[PDB]
């Protein structure tokens, strides 16, 4: 229950133990769901890292969004993935917000405000509702099995998730900051652990 | 009779079935007409697709756009094509009108506003009436023969008609969102049947 | 006699036998002048075409303007050209404005309300009084052998032509549309003649 | 006590004598700082040379800032460098903000108001509080041994420093010509001296 | 004794013989000076033109300025060459300010309101009294050159010259247009004499 307002978590070097878990309140099994969040890191050139890492004990990669070296953003549901190519990288910070229904499997990719096309993805899944969600690392079990060629290094921050798929209008107040009330993770009242090297300093995007 | 405002057919993957048909209570057969929509895929640098499709009994491709992979926009109107060369591809939607005048075979192509050079075809011809107008598929026979190769994946939109040529200032307000009354199709009043996987959700374009 | 405002002759097809004939009343010779125009083609990637053709009984060619493929702008007064290089070709409605002083043999070249720098031809000339002036196609005898290697095809308006220099300011208002009134042809006073396939349609550019 | 506003040490040409010798009245060691200047040379493209050289008797390279060519900015604290690669390189003056923290090791590299990622070097150490800051030269003993192939051939001025680590709202309102007050370096009250060519001219960056 | 306001001298043509002798009333050497101009040419071979030649009957290059396509500028004051090199090249009128101080060798270069780095040149040096000035061409005074100088082709204009180092806020309101009073070389009082194929037109730039 902290206002990590203004804030973010900063990962200094590549390492094998730091992270932070987001404990989410979750009663019922998602139907759908909206996760926003704003990163800024400099492996893009060189390696693939883990953004977030939405674990359920039957399947560690429940919703995962990776940025996989030379293609572009990696949006995984229910173990299964799905691309949104980006050839010209560049260096900044960058907001992304991406969506999942089940009822259609139609997914959403937003970057910096800006949509990406709509795809189909696990039509009729339905993601789990006790889950380890980890900043930083990527899980490959409940909680652990870190592989190192996949942490974040650099900072992340202002993430928040919706059960229900924001509209274009919502998204973009979301990115233009404007107030809003997720009902998932709500980075003004966050819950969370820190484990390693991970400090939380001044927001370095706007 | 939908308000389709605000909102886009959305055809999440590559189909053989899915389309929307269009219903335009058409009683005299078009001497000119003018067509505008906004469309967002991202095919163009893989394969060709069917933007619109005006097919009568007599003729399956009376009035047709299309983008062909490598070229531009297909203009065909009476089975007979034209080409609007687009050398460099960008992704991010798009919004076109194109018109045709039987008195003098002008066809211009409007994209995002700005208008390609003018062009002749099929001068003295005639448009006919009765005819199956689809989204999202490529027609081949009234109502039907549809190629997957030709299919649109992606969102389709505000898709007005009028039975006569608009002016560069009519379709400036039309794409810079101004109040205007199409007397063919008419995306405030739209009476269509959809096929297939295709969904309804809100527009991306604002 | 007619206002031709807002409005521009548009030459659709590759034609051997489509122009448009300017009657001038001239009786003294020129011994400077300024022509001013708006064109819109899409040839310039492929060929090479005439823009404005003045012809005299004695000399084919006293003032012409023509884009010469790969090269730029070919400007021609008393059968000797001079040449204004233009690389990277770009597709919009483009105005130009040129003029010829005989006292001195500069000639400028103004290209979207930018001048280009100042040359020299043909001191001393003088251009004849009474000639054929056409526009779309290229003529090699008084008022005819027109190549249709040579013709225009697209869009051309708002000719304009003065027996004196214009100056700076005055092109400069000319191309942001202010009032000025011309002394030699006068668009808003065209008295002209049309041959083949052309049409008069409301003009592209603003 | 100099008011250098509106000024800059300007180092004409290459030489082995040429620098400014910068007295900070200083008691306590340093546990983190924030310095910030505005530099413009030509160099960047052939040499490497030295930005900001803070040196003790102990340790010669105490915080050194310096561009190595062919790489970009190389942040020196304690003997340890770490770099921030800069792939494109520009000649216009640029200004720079770099901060440390001995708490974390967490340091700040701003260009021209831009944040580059944050990085992790010499945690726990502890900067020397008696030193030999000089600018235009790279020392390497004690207020010495300069190498000529590692001088400063432009312009430096509004040089700054802090004893502790300034915000982004900070920095940037140092950047956009804000009101704020230095305590360590300041360039409103800088207690200097010159040494060899050096002369004292207006800045020519806003 | 003429207001040249609004005016620029226009050499139209390659020429050996062309060229305007500026007559400037100089009693006392010079120890500092700043030369202002405006000029617009066609770089075109790797024959650069002289821009402006300041001769002494002891030193036929006493101050100069010489820009060729592939080689930047060249500023040689007392028969010693410097350069300043500008990357992007826009064809368009271009706007120079330099100037030399006797006391510190420091030379500024300013293009377009822009100031390149200061660089040292002729320190403790003093240019001499009695000068010939001339404006399209070098000038190498007794004669013994093989072949001719070879004109500057196109306009030149806005010549002053003042005694002294302009700053950085004066050297930026000659080029915005603000309100000045030369003490060398006045252009709303130019003394000069023309010689050869020059002539005297409205300035094309601003
Ligand atoms: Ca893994
Ligand atoms: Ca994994
Ligand atoms: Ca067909
Ligand atoms: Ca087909
Ligand atoms: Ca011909
Ligand atoms: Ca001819
Ligand atoms: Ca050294
Ligand atoms: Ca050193």
């Amino acid at each position: 229950q902290t206002d990590m307002s203004r804030k973010a978590f900063v990962f200094p070097k590549e390492s094998d133990t730091s992270y932070v878990s987001l404990k989410a309140p979750l009663t019922k099994p998602l139907k759908a769901f909206t996760v926003c969040l704003h990163f800024y890191t400099e492996l893009s050139s060189t390696r693939g890292y883990s953004i977030f890492s939405y674990a359920t004990k039957r399947q560690d990669n429940e919703i995962l969004i990776f940025w996989s070296k030379d293609i572009g953003y990696s949006f995984t549901v229910g173990g299964s993935e799905i691309l949104f190519e980006v050839p010209e990288v560049t260096v900044a910070p960058v907001h992304i917000c991406t969506s999942w229904e089940s009822a259609s499997g139609i997914v959403e990719f937003w970057v910096d405000g800006k949509p990406r096309v709509r795809k189909s993805l696990k039509k009729g899944y339905t993601v789990g509702a006790e889950a380890s969600i980890i900043l930083g690392q990527e899980q490959d079990s409940f909680g652990g099995n870190f592989e190192g060629s996949q942490s974040l290094v650099g900072d992340i921050g202002n993430v928040n998730m919706w059960d229900f798929v924001l509209s274009p209008d919502e998204i973009n107040t979301i990115y233009l900051g404007g107030p809003f009330s997720p009902n998932v993770l709500n980075w003004r009242a966050l819950k969370y652990e820190v484990q390693g090297e991970v400090f939380t300093k001044p927001q370095l995007w706007p």
